[PDB]
């Protein structure tokens, strides 16, 4: 799955580390996949934002505050 | 990259879902990549809860809160 690849990518990113500390390490992962995620949901419900919210069980002003946010619409 | 892993991820999620409809999409996704962050930043900071929290940008309170969800502590 999913998961693993995730777990595969961090052993890489802290593999190139050395003396340099991460402080952000969420926000950097989430816009990783919330931006695909938003993507594809929005391709698939063909830009339909009630839908994508509905199917995303996100309110959809807070689908309207990821999409804004990620410059995405 | 990672985004690749989502967006193929989603794309065979799609495909098995023959019109049922979906109402969890954005938890069911954020599930399967936090619990790997969350286990590997543990790992890594050699289960230092606070150093952990630094490094992911979040604070100690969050880190327990998601900690919890995913049974990880």
């Amino acid at each position: 799955p999913l998961r693993d690849s995730v777990k595969q990518a961090l052993k890489n990113y802290f593999a190139q580390l050395n003396g340099q500390d991460v402080n952000d390490l969420y926000e950097l992962v989430l816009a990783e996949v919330e931006q695909p995620l938003l993507d594809m949901v929005m391709q698939y419900t063909r830009g339909n934002q009630t839908r994508a919210a509905l199917m995303m069980g996100i309110n959809r002003g807070t689908l309207c505050k990821k999409l804004k946010k990620y410059g995405m619409n």
